[PDB]
């Protein structure tokens, strides 16, 4: 549920840029069959930025219905205004989602005290479990371990998706929080190293197209079989990197289409179709992973 | 109009975080009397992040109403979804604003080609002049000179608010664009240098509280009297730095309240109240500028 | 010998700035008694920068004599001119040192190919085992994993001191080198995390004053008792950080003096005596480690 | 003398890496004929890193001998040990050099107070004018404006070669120092901007191969004809960038050899031969400058 290989699932779109229900169902059945632990619905990879809140709720509610009780669904609920974060979260109260993935406010660059106040007010207007999400290179803002320590004392703040790719953060945070506070990597290329240091799983872009390898990799890691998990990581490492050859989720949507998992690789502006040179790059990395 | 000291005006709020019309009137009267070139309404310093589009449009319309033809108004219209950017611009068509200040998509980190498609599409669906706005430390994305040069060929893309504080950008942009494209600094601490290199003015936080000195400094810079403009800038320099001692607009709203220009220094979460130590750093910057 | 807690030993000096033999002997006996695995003599911490090559050789030869066969001694042999690196290394041929610690050329910023050529020529004019040393924040140059992979094929290039504090490098490098190529951390604050990922030890500043704790910490780590190694790391973490409160080795020399381990804390310009505020900082961190 | 286009001259070498006197003569004749203000002998571009102090002193004495009173010579005299810095300066006392170019200690990362003590001590033991040299990306250390302002009060510390390319530094230094302190750019690509902001000239790599254009560009900048200087700079700009496509002085030595100004493009390890792709990037920059 909050550990192992968690997919940050693309929002597959028809050519008009609206959610494609048939492609979404294909994707969800693929995750149930592959062993994926949970689905993060309309996170970064799911283009939260270009969906209005109604669209975004529709996709979450559609994903939960299609999951049909077979796989837990976590909703992306980030907003950079605290009143908007609370209001988006309330759409999902008493819904069936098992928890929220909520990013540090982006753009407005709050202090650590404003981060603390933002997440505490969100946690207060819900019963859902909250996973903090730190991704400074997107938000302009870095949620520090000390602040995570304060927030971990709030009853329903239960974990963090740490996407800095800064491995020292796993044990800085673990030292400050209780033993059942979940630590998840948001950086595919370092996620196995992150679990080896004591993280509990990964919210993954790579799991979109390599769900079975990823689930297998996190099970081995959780059991302590790191040399064995690493054989899989090496096969996947070209994808861990090349799925960011162009801005995520441009490469992974193309990879989904190439694999027959979705009908189209359409995205919303300002995301642009994959270039010819990106196609070639992602094709080669899919081949190396044994997927094509 | 698009030149000189342009203020990125605060959105003054009452204690419930609602726009305070009386305070906004006082600020606008102050700018008209002090020689400010234009007002940027609901930019970054105006808390665009925490106003929904409807409140956003009310603040701009209220500003135009209060301004009463006495001073031009530019609306911030940035959004990280192209469709939203376009649709927000439409609310301002025929409003009386003289142009729009439109930021690079934040958070989703599009490519240069996606930035190009983003601003081209926005520019296509309006007659209003467009000013591109680059501030990578907020958005996670850096609009490069080459892309500015391509976008400058669009009839109604008329300039750029360059907030990197990277001064090599002035002449890299300038050699790629026509002589009438306006180059505006978005970084108060380096804005006089930017103008000395060829920039045409500043969209400024300092000007909220030092309107007259800013206006004189930018007129002296425009006429080439850099040594004379530098004397005023040295006296405003603690303000240029200390209005950012805590996240902008926290220090500048406190400063406006301390001068009596606005009734309260209230902000919206995730912006938090100024700390005592911040109060003292800002008061000392205000005194060094001769404002208290 | 090339694993466990390896001390980067200070060069204790009398008040004239020359090596103090009695303080050096005190330090070496302290390491033999504490369980320290090996001594790096005239590395960074030993002020290689301010010793001329004769002075530097004298200190190495003096350290080896005092060690008297009880503890292996590794010589710092870095130089940014390849002919100087070869000539310094030759001073130690047939000497009793067990190997060299050789830093990437500093200042002149060579390419990866120049790094390759520099270390390969050094390795070729010696029989001593070579440990590569990467510390970009001092040298301006970053020896990448791919280049380490090439150099690991040279017979007597046997290991790397990785001082970036970038943990992803442990497994990037391990993937490329054979299983007996040694990986040592050059960053105290992350060295336990570095061993947990599969590193074999640490060349340590902290071991100068906490040699027993450090030796114990690396033995637990090597045996897989990470939760137990981490109890020690937490007690030492204020020292891991505060020993860089001022430029290394200014704080550790002061700490050596405060502990009675050396007679004076004299350094050579451009290193300057510890400030009063640094003293207080290092004193508190020594107290937290249970040492004072 | 301390103003205008100053060349950081290459040390031309034969195939065995020894100074090539005939080539050095040709370069010096070229600078005297082309209007270059002064020659920096054995700076960074002169491979100070790989000449021992004795070879270093020979190259400077040979340069003064060849110059024969026709053009002033400044010696690089940097060292990361204060005692060595002092002792190298003594070799140049009464030599005929007009001053010294002395870099911030590299590698050992002293504090601002240690930089202050370092340069003050060097300045104390000579009558020669001293030019401070800041280049953090080589040295790991950044000499800050405040420390420059303190050092400028020393009688014979007369200027700074500022190589950060951070243009805000020009007026931060200038307001802290007397009007006669010289500000020199050490970054060719931003040197015209630096001069437009108030700097007095450039210690330049480009000037090795574009001496006349550089000299005219710096005289036009000194007289305030920035638009005229900008036309020449636009034509030298590919050279400003591409003389750094591989580590400087690799591209500029190849360029001198391609022009026939020196007999060979040999460097000392760890500098390596130019790659074929580098050859082609540099040839194209040379052609764009009109030099081939
Ligand atoms: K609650
Ligand atoms: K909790
Ligand atoms: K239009
Ligand atoms: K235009
Ligand atoms: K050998
Ligand atoms: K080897
Ligand atoms: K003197
Ligand atoms: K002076």
């Amino acid at each position: 549920m909050f550990t192992g290989s968690i997919v940050a699932i693309v929002t597959p779109m028809d050519e008009k840029g609206n959610v494609c229900r048939a492609s979404l169902k294909k994707l969800i059945d693929y995750h149930v069959a592959s062993g994926t632990s949970a689905i993060v619905s309309v996170g970064t990879t799911g283009e939260s930025a270009t969906l209005n809140h109604d669209e975004h709720a529709d996709v979450v509610m559609m994903t939960l219905d299609l999951a049909d009780g077979r796989i837990p669904v976590i909703a992306g609920t980030g907003a950079n205004a605290t009143a908007e974060a609370i209001s988006l979260t309330q759409r999902f109260n008493d819904s069936g989602i098992v928890g929220c993935l909520t990013v540090t406010p982006y753009y407005n660059r709050p202090s650590q005290e404003g981060l603390y106040q933002h997440f505490k007010a969100i946690a207060e207007h819900t019963d859902l479990p909250q996973i903090l999400y730190n991704v400074p290179s997107r938000t302009g803002c870095d949620l520090l371990p000390e602040t995570v320590g304060r927030l971990a004392k709030v009853k329903n703040i239960i974990g963090i998706k740490e996407a800095t790719g800064n491995l020292t953060r796993v044990n800085q945070i673990k030292e400050l929080v209780s033993d059942d506070f979940v630590l998840l990597s948001g950086d595919d290329a370092s996620a196995l190293d992150f679990m080896q240091l004591g993280g509990h799983g990964v919210i993954s872009v790579t799991a979109n197209v390599a769900a079975r390898d990823m689930a297998q990799m996190c099970k081995l890691a959780a059991e302590g079989h790191f040399a064995e998990a690493r054989v899989i990581n090496q096969r996947l490492m070209p994808l861990h990197n090349k799925l960011f050859v162009e801005p995520n989720p441009i490469p992974v949507k193309w990879a989904c289409k190439e694999l027959g998992l979705v009908a189209t690789d359409t995205l919303r502006l300002p995301m642009t179709p994959i270039t010819d040179s990106g196609r070639e790059t992602v094709r080669a990395a899919l081949k190396h992973a044994g997927l094509l």
